[PDB]
This record gives C-alpha cells, sequence and structure tokens, in this order.
C-alpha cells in the first residue's frame, strides 16, 4: 500500500521514571521506530511533568516527530494520540515507550500484515502453562497450550475503524484489556491478526529489568 | 504430618532430573539452586519425607550435598520425561505414604509459607496446585494466527509448583497416563483427561517464584536477589 502511517508511542504511564546501557530507555524505542521508514509521522504521548526531558530528547531526531500530553487512564492517553493524528493518516502503529528490544523487523512484520487486515497485534505463545480458574479458585480447564498467547506490542489498525471504536469505546462503561478486544466488544466481523512477536521484547518498569536490560544489551 | 490432616504421612517429590544439576553448574547467588530449594523443604517439618529425583550423572554431587541435611532425605534416578520421572519419585515412596507434594528443584524461591498453604489445602481437596494470575494479558488464538477470543483477565493464570496429592488417587492418574497415549501439561491435568469430578484448587502462588533454566533466569534471579 502507499497509505500515510502513524506511530503513536506511549510514555505516558510512569513516563520517564530509567535508563540502560546509558541511553534512556525512551530514547532506545525511539532510534528504532525512527529507522523505519514506511512511518510518515511519529506522535509521542507523554506526562506533562516530562516534558522538559522529552523536547531535549526530540532535539537529536529529525523528521516528523511531536508530542501531545496524555491522560488518566491508558485508553484516555491513546486517545489523546488518535485525535493529534495528521489528518491523512490512515494506518495507525501504537508502542509501548518502554519497549525498547521490539526490533525494527517487528514494526516492519505489523505493518505488513494491514496489506490484508485492518487489526494487527503481537503475541508470543505463553511458555509459561496457563489454567482458567473458576471464582471458587478451583480451576475450570487448561486451554490448548499452542494456542495461548501473551500480547506486547505493537499492534496496528486502520485509522478511521479504531477511531471510531474508540468514540464508541468512551461513550460506553466497558473496560478492555488492550485495544483490539475493542473488535469482540462491538461484535466485529473484521478478524484481528496476529504476528509472532519476540520474547526479548520485555517491557522496562521495575528496578531489576533495568539489570536485566543492562545485560541484555552487552550479549 | 498435620493434626488437620488426619495425622497422614507426608511426603514430598523434587525433581531435579531434567537438565539437573549442569546447564556449567546452575548457581544463584554462590549456591547450587537445588541447595536453596533443599535448604526451604528440609524446614518444612509437616513434610515426613523428601525424595529427590536426579539423573545418575549428578549423583556424587548428589550425595555431597545431603551430607548437610540429617532428615529423611533421599534419591532415586529420573528417566526421559518429566512425567516418567516423577513416576520413579512416586514409585519410591513410604508405603505409609498418604499424601505427595511435588515441586520443581530449579524453583529456589518458594517460601516455606506456600509449602505449608500447598498442604493445607490438601485437607478439604485431593488435588491442589499453586499459579498467579496472568499479569501478561492472554489471547486465545486459532490456526490461522488470528484472534478467536480473550479470555476474562480475573481468572487467567499461570501455574507453578509446588503442587500436591492425595497419594493413591494422583498414583493410579499415573498408571492410567502410563498406559495412554496423552500428552500432559502438568500433572493436574490428568485431573480433566480422566474426567475426573475431584476439583483442583488453586492456591496463590508468589511472581518471584520462578523457574531458572535459562542464562537469562540466572541474571534475573541475581537482580532479585541483589534486590
Ligand atoms: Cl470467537
Ligand atoms: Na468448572
Amino acid at each position: 500500500d502507499g497509505k500515510f502511517i502513524s506511530a503513536i508511542i506511549t510514555a505516558a504511564g510512569s513516563g520517564l521514571r530509567i535508563e540502560v546501557g546509558g541511553r534512556k530507555v525512551l530514547e532506545i524505542t525511539l532510534d528504532t521506530v525512527s529507522r523505519v521508514k514506511e512511518i510518515d509521522e511519529i506522535i509521542l504521548v507523554i506526562r506533562k511533568d516530562d516534558e522538559d526531558i522529552i523536547k531535549d530528547i526530540l532535539e537529536k531526531y529529525d523528521g516528523n516527530i511531536r508530542y501531545v500530553y496524555g491522560s488518566t487512564t491508558r485508553e484516555l492517553s491513546t486517545f489523546e494520540g488518535l485525535k493529534a493524528l495528521d489528518p491523512q493518516s490512515e494506518l495507525v502503529l501504537t508502542h509501548d515507550g518502554v519497549r525498547p528490544f521490539a526490533s525494527e523487523e517487528l514494526f516492519l512484520k505489523t505493518i505488513n500484515a494491514l496489506r490484508k487486515n485492518k487489526a494487527v497485534i503481537t503475541a508470543t505463545k505463553s511458555k509459561d502453562t496457563v489454567k482458567i480458574i473458576d471464582d471458587d479458585m478451583y480451576v475450570d480447564f487448561t486451554p490448548n497450550r499452542d494456542y495461548v498467547y501473551n500480547i506486547q506490542t505493537p499492534q496496528a489498525f486502520d485509522k478511521k475503524l479504531i477511531y471510531a471504536m474508540y468514540e464508541k469505546y468512551l461513550a460506553s462503561e466497558f473496560k478492555v484489556t488492550d485495544d483490539s478486544q475493542l473488535f469482540e466488544f462491538f461484535d466485529r466481523d473484521e478478524k484481528v491478526k496476529v504476528v509472532h512477536g519476540e520474547y526479548s521484547n520485555i517491557k522496562i518498569t521495575t528496578q531489576e529489568d533495568i539489570i536485566f536490560a543492562n545485560a541484555y544489551l552487552q550479549r
């Protein structure tokens, strides 16, 4: 396709408080995402308190990047990203700012899945055995492990689609696990495609992740 | 044994017959992983005996490790799968054994309290497993790599160990398993394969109770210990 593609990178949770390999975590993420030339614009969703750090980080980069303030939930912040998208935007990729190890290949794979799908997510087969349990803390059943996947990021969507879904989401009293669950809640015929992710594509939040992350770079 | 559980004799089977003690020795904080585990289990006085299931190649180092312990602790050789190893452990239990707890030798961080909680659940249940609510969001997907559905997140758990069972029951289930062509994810799934109406009780586990197998896990375990 020749469509305009937007990337929204969220850093509006705990924000920048984090640095691994002598680089702020968001910068590593930013580095990787800025090399994906298929992506026409990058929108950072940030905490207002980190505005100065962010402005500074963005000086290092040329090309189409800008930021907007996040909000009080994950979904409210994403929607702030969505409203900020270029009017030309036809496809949107989303990615956690605190997942710095997503390879360029993974962003590319997520994007290429948009050729024939309107919704795409990344996920990996769970290495830990899952059980579904009941409300009395007894096992209900053990799902087939070959079909149990843990989601990560990036995700990507037809921009008009997910925007309309987000608008319906905010008019509702529904709670969702992630954006792709919206296609279930709002009875969609649109199938959500899964792209195999990377086991090294971890979230870096705790103090130990940082240590682990410093070691991973060294290997 | 435990007074609240009819004074029934309790056995523990610790499996260390995977890659076993070596991977280069599996060490964390300056101590062999199996030693940290065995240290914890041997402090649980409710457990009447401890059976280690080992690789034959690790026997000499196993003996050296076991000298430090006074208790009713011994070892048998394991086999070629987790399950066949567990069965060697089950065959070696004291004739008086009425309850059996199993635990992975490479899960060194399970607290003593977690073992006690697992044992106390045997008071009213014949099967007990430890598990933790999944912090990562799970999807069930299909053969064409599309999302089938997102399970209700409050009911999605990742299992760990210990697990524990009525001894005759788990032994009988094991004989059925051996005579079958089923493959199980863990021992408690035996209850589903053989149509048991005895329910498997879930005890909240510990997020810190990780398995140590890869070089990554060791890095992670050390960062946890230095925290
Ligand atoms: Cl479905
Ligand atoms: Na049930």
